[PDB]
């Protein structure tokens, strides 16, 4: 029913999920990620944004292709709400998809403090980005079934001896 | 019952495991190949081979430390019974660990073969190499839990895609 609402209520979510962590969230398989990319979806999604919510030092090891590297909520605020990504059309949808690591804990967080925000800057059903996802299993599911949509082409863990460091730097 | 017997049914399996998906083969998470790789098992095992079942480009991009790369049968069957890696003292154990990517199929058949020849070349009960275990996960889950144990410290998928003739090739 009202489920498969999204944030506005106006209508269904358009992708295919499937079942994961947290209830309230919404998730998407590396094949349905791969599908988006691919432009499946080109005539209904006029835009989708990929948001890699892990440390730089993660991100710049490797990532999935367009995805831009939000870890801090300021940054992803400032990015995502300080001037909203509209569609080019609006007609067509805007998707976000949020992942991390293992898509477990920084990912879903960044998705629900995103909600959070836009719901503040607008007139309650009325949101800039209604429609969003969390890539189920993060970077660790979805490099090793397609390598070939990531770049680099590599996988550095968070726990990567090399960055101890910076980790504790970004905690 | 025989089932947490080891091949020649003289004792139990030494190592904690976990639920795999062949029933005939004993699986162990990544946590306990740390504790085996840190010497927590110094006093019992005497020798212990991590044979990564992969093929050498995956190998290459990044393995367990100390892991022996054996992708093909007679490579395995060459490194491990024509000169039999025997223990320095008979009453410590010489234990194989098997994993390729993802431990489902690769790891677990050159398991299964090994314990072939093993059986072809002995009397009945005895066996150069009566514990065996599957990395449960393979390199995909051991990776990114513990990179410090791996070199170089990286992850080259199967489906790379630069090296799609090398993957045909092998197979």
């Amino acid at each position: 029913g009202i489920l498969e609402l999204i944030g506005d209520y106006s209508k269904a979510f358009l992708l295919q999920t499937v079942d994961g962590k947290h209830q309230d969230l919404k998730y998407i398989s590396p094949e349905t990620m791969v599908a988006l990319l691919t432009g499946k979806f080109s005539n209904i999604v006029d835009k989708f944004v990929i948001v890699d919510c892990r440390y730089p030092y993660e991100y710049e090891g490797g990532h999935i292709k367009t995805a831009v590297n939000l870890p801090l909520e300021r940054d992803a605020e400032s990015f995502l709400l300080k001037s909203p990504i509209a569609p080019c059309s609006l007609d067509k949808r805007v998707i976000l998809i949020f992942h991390c690591e293992f898509s477990s804990e920084r990912g879903p967080r960044m998705c629900r403090f995103i909600r959070e925000r836009d719901r503040a800057v607008n007139d309650y059903p009325s949101l800039y980005y209604p429609e969003m996802y969390i890539l189920k299993g993060g970077y660790k599911e979805f490099f090793p079934q397609h390598p070939n949509f990531c770049e680099p082409q590599d996988y550095r863990p968070m726990n990567h001896e090399a960055f101890k460091d910076e980790l504790k730097t970004f905690r």
